[PDB]
């Protein structure tokens, strides 16, 4: 009989591929229906253009794909539109913002997976081996703190110890850490969702020569590389007071043998101060069932497993990602296992979107827009006043006519 191929996540990206294949098999064994999975790269834009290539090719060689929270408005056309196969009760079990988000022309081009958000990872048993009793709330007080504690860790012998590690790379996690910079520090969304382009003010030029004022002092010179799991492995040794990363994190920092395990906790991440609002980027991701599977009963009956109660369930029990059900985050396991899910949850709701909705299929230009002007900026070629200049312009060019 047929088989259901599905493309999402990737093995490269903590334990997500492994367990998303995992979870394909299950369905496949439920159901007695042959499945394969495909790998795919770690980073998400690397993603979105080889999955580019099989939809420009109306291949029907992948039923299902997991896609990013920012590509609904680019991917629609390639999606079959799941809105007739779900009744409106089973869709609003799901947090309405992602269906909104998911729903491009009325076309529901995908079902809400796992969200996500940005957030500060710290290393609480050395907060309080230097007399500090809270996280920073401030990223001045982020600062103070990664030079106090870096002082002392080099002192004591740890050469490979670090104040701060983030994402820092050319790709689409660095357009996520600086919206959280930006915003952060007063400076807008970047494109706001009325269109209007806003980053070329003096609060985003400051966030970003922040940022750069980091690079080689707080965090490691080698930052303007890193993607997800480059901070994740520097903080999981042990390496680093503070890491900027998602929920995903935590469940592989209190494993067994995580030389971490114990001695972390999470908190939303710092601001300049305290009347700008906080910032953690909306991330996540969604399942679509492909406008060219010849399969299309069986990829939604997959789809819909894969979305289900219990499947969201294990992926926060075991990977500590976020459900997209908000009747989880009342369950009892679920919090038992994860309470920070609890203090975090208005942190969740409140994430800040990258400008995916009002730059619709042109947004990943203006994401490359973005993080190639940030990322001259924190590898010390422009300030931050010239980058944020440069960079309305060329948002400008890009969605003139949009
Ligand atoms: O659970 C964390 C996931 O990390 C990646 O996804 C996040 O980071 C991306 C930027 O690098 C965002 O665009 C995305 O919205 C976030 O969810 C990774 O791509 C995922 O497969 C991980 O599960």
């Amino acid at each position: 009989g047929p088989v259901i191929r599905v493309a999402g996540d990737s093995t490269a990206v903590g334990e997500g591929g492994r367990w998303m294949k995992e979870m394909v098999e299950a369905w496949g064994k439920k159901t007695g229906t042959r499945v394969e999975y495909i790998d795919s790269p770690a980073d998400t834009n690397d993603r979105l253009a080889l999955y580019q290539q099989y939809w420009a090719a109306r291949s029907p060689d992948v039923d299902v794909y997991m896609i990013d929270v920012i590509w609904p408005g680019i991917v629609a056309p390639h999606a079959l539109d799941l809105k007739p196969y779900l009744t409106e009760a089973e869709l609003k079990e799901f947090f309405p913002r992602i269906v909104q988000n998911n729903t491009i022309r009325g076309k529901l081009t995908s079902l809400p997976f796992f969200t996500d958000a940005g957030i500060l990872y710290y290393r609480k048993d050395l907060l309080e081996k230097y007399g500090y009793t809270s996280p920073p709330r401030t990223w001045n007080e982020l600062e103070q703190m990664a030079e106090r504690v870096m002082e002392g860790e080099r002192r004591a012998g740890n050469r490979d110890f670090w104040g701060f590690v983030f994402q820092g790379k050319p790709y689409e996690g660095l357009t996520c850490d600086a919206l959280e910079w930006i915003y952060s520090h007063g400076g807008g969304r970047i494109v706001e969702p009325d269109g209007t382009i806003s980053v070329n003010n003096g609060r985003a030029a400051l966030a970003l020569n922040r940022a750069h004022g980091w690079v080689g002092r707080i965090a490691p010179q080698g930052v303007t590389s890193y993607a997800e799991e480059e901070a994740r492995n520097v903080w999981q040794q042990g390496n680093s007071l503070f890491m900027r990363n998602w929920p995903y994190a935590y469940a592989l920092g209190q494993a067994e043998g995580s030389p971490i395990r114990g001695k972390f906790g999470v908190t939303v991440l710092p601001k300049a101060s305290a009347d700008a609002p906080n910032a953690a980027t909306l991330g996540g991701f969604q399942l679509m069932v492909s406008a060219y599977s010849r399969y299309p009963k069986e990829a939604v009956d997959l789809v819909k497993y894969l979305a289900s109660y219990e499947v969201q369930k294990d992926n926060a029990v075991r990977l500590s990602r976020l459900p997209t059900r908000p009747a989880l985050y009342t369950d009892r396991d679920v919090l038992a296992r994860n309470p920070w899910f609890r203090d975090l949850l208005p942190v969740f709701q409140n994430a800040v979107s990258r400008p995916s909705d009002v730059a619709g299929a042109r947004y990943n230009q203006v994401s490359e827009a973005i993080w190639t002007e940030v990322h001259s900026v924190l590898t010390g070629r422009k300030k931050g006043e010239q980058a944020v200049r440069d960079l309305e312009a060329r948002i400008r060019r890009i969605l003139r006519h949009h």
